[PDB]
Parts: C-alpha cells; structure tokens; sequence
C-alpha cells in the first residue's frame, strides 16, 4: 500500500481496534505522537512496531523541537534546549553554536529512531521578532541569516541519523501577535517584506530543507486565505518562486485558526487543493475518521513521492547500541558543557 494524505493520532499507549481501522484506511498517511502516547521507551517502541504492523508504509512523527515543545522528556530522552538558547550561544561564538546545533540534531534524531519514529516537526524557522508568544523561545534568532545557518546545522545532525526535517511555520509565524491554536492571527506586511526576511531561510536552505508546515496565519496584503489554505503561498511562492520540491504538511486542522477553512473535511480539502501533500488532524481521531472517509478525490502521485521521502533512511541503532556509541556520548558531553 501507499500513503494517504491524512496524519492523525492513536488513542493511547497501545493500539486499539479503532486505531487499527483508521490506520488501514487508504487516506491515512501518518501518525503524530504526543506526550500521552509515551510511558517509557519499551512501551513506545512496542507502540510504533504495532503501528507499522498495521500499515507498513506509514509515516510516524512527533513534535521534538526542544525547550517548551518536546513530547518525550523522560526514560532516557535528552531534554533539549529551547532553540533560542542556540541563537544566544551564536551571539557569543558562531562556530561553536553550529557545532552544538549539529549535536542537538543528532541526539534528537538518534533517540527518536531508536524508538521507531521517522521524523520530528523541527526546525522552527520563524524569526524571533519577539511579537509572537506562541513561538517565543522556539525561534532560533532574529536574523534570518542566523536562523538559516543554525537550522542548517541542526538539520545536518538530523541527517546523520538518517532523519529528515520540517521547517515551520511558512511563510512566518514570528511577526503576528496572536496564537493560531486559539485565534486567527494576521500579518499585514507587504509580500516583499515577508519574502526578504521571514521566507529567506526557506529559500537559502536549498536541499537542506526537506519539508514545510505552513502557518494558519492570514497575510492580508498577499491573500485573504490563511497560508495553509492559500494556493498563492503554497504554489505561487513556495513551489513557484522558491522551486521547493519537499513535502508540505498542513498545521493541525483542529487549531482554531483553521476553522477559517470550514468543517474539518472542508478545511482538509482546501489545504490539499492549496498545495499541502498531507494534512494533520490532531486530538480528535473520530473526527479525523470523518475526514478520511469524506475527502474529495484529487491527484496524489506527486504528493506520494514527497511523503515517501520523509521516511527515515537506513538502519537505526537501537537503544542498547546507541547508549554506548562514542558519537552519541560526545554529543551529550558537548551539549552539557556548551549551554
Ligand atoms: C503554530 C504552532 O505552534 N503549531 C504547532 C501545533 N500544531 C501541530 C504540531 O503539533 C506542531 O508542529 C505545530 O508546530
């Protein structure tokens, strides 16, 4: 089988029949995991094994950014710094910050792969304007050039463990005031101002950028539709102007900002019509199931190529080997000392 366009979640720490029904649905492409899905490493590994036993082509992801966004923080998962801490380190020693960024990405990726997870929805490329509380310390730095090179260094670390990446929230959640979880944010700048600064890391990363999540933010001088529902942002700018060929994942359609798109099924249709390859529907698996069964038909072949490319590459070390690996051990020591 081949992956569908919907990324949803499972009900708990072990798979239920309802989960297995949803996982088997042709429109399912992925699972996103949250803190409630984690008791310990052994339980998590068994959960991801069982998910792949139902659907072998499934993508498994998690939000592991560090700082305030890190779902697994116990039983041996390394608590990672907020990305803002890396920008602060850069302001003292640029080269060391890049070295530390790579170590963070390697630890991050290697620990997740040891538990059977394909990817993390990282890095945040939002610029640290200071305007956005929802982003806040999740942003690397104010300067798009600095964001770019730190994110690139992080992504390199991810790649060393065979893990891809996902830049977010395109074209930038950093300038807008409001929190898209609970309201619909706006950004009234010109297209050109947005392109010159907030979009610049997406453009400069080139092949070091594997995927994008777009913001549920309305950029009122560019398009009346939030970015994740906007063909202007997703096709004209991202695919067109930037020539990006990686996967586009919608931000979570359960977020309040996304009700600007309609019922869940209507919003999903709109995100995919706009240019998302996958849509996230989090924290309401039965509503996700209505989406799975109601989605309007579309061409998906181009999307499927991109989705398959998000699967982790090559073999991962299990925990019992990772814990003795000098590279892993070295990275741990560097993170400890440098911050
Ligand atoms: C704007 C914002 O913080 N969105 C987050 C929440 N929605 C879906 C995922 O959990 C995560 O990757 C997103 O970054």
């Amino acid at each position: 089988t081949t992956p569908g366009p919907v990324m949803l979640d499972v009900v708990g720490t072990t798979l239920s029949r309802d989960d297995a029904r949803r996982l088997a649905h042709p429109n399912t492409g992925g699972v996103i995991l949250f803190a409630r899905h984690f008791q310990n490493r052994a339980q998590l590994t068994a959960l991801t094994d069982s998910i792949r036993a139902v659907r072998e082509d499934i993508l498994i992801a998690v939000d592991h950014e560090g700082g305030r966004v890190q779902r697994f923080r116990t039983d041996g998962f390394t608590v990672l710094p907020a990305m803002r801490r890396l920008g602060e380190l850069w302001d003292r020693d640029v080269l060391l910050a890049t070295k530390v960024a790579t170590a963070v990405g390697y630890i991050l990726a290697a620990e997740l792969r040891a538990c059977g997870i394909d990817m993390s929805f990282t890095p945040v490329l939002d610029l640290d304007y200071g305007h956005s509380k929802v982003i806040g310390d999740r942003a690397f730095h104010r300067d798009p050039r600095v964001v770019t090179l730190l994110a690139k260094s992080l992504n390199h670390g991810l790649s060393l463990a065979g893990m891809a990446n996902c830049g977010k929230h395109f074209p930038g959640h950093g300038f807008a005031e409001a929190d898209s979880h609970v309201a619909l944010p706006t950004d009234d700048r010109t297209l050109d101002a947005i392109l010159e600064q907030d979009v610049a890391p997406y453009d400069w990363l080139g092949l070091s950028l594997a995927a994008v999540i777009p913001a549920h933010v309305i950029y009122t001088q560019v398009d009346k539709r939030p970015a994740g529902f906007s063909r202007v942002w997703l096709q004209d700018i991202l695919r067109g102007k930037l020539g990006f060929t990686g996967a586009i994942f919608s931000d979570d359609l359960s977020m309040e900002a996304a009700r600007e798109g309609g019922t869940l099924t209507q919003a999903a249709d709109a995100a995919l019509a706009a240019g998302c390859d996958m849509v996230l529907v989090c924290n309401q698996p039965d509503a996700a199931e209505v989406v799975l069964n109601g989605l309007k038909a579309r061409a998906s072949a181009e999307s499927v190529r991109r989705i398959k490319r998000m699967r982790a590459r090559g073999k991962a070390l299990k925990w019992d080997k990772l814990i003795a690996q000098p590279e892993y051990l070295q990275a741990q020591a560097l993170l400890s000392s440098a911050l």
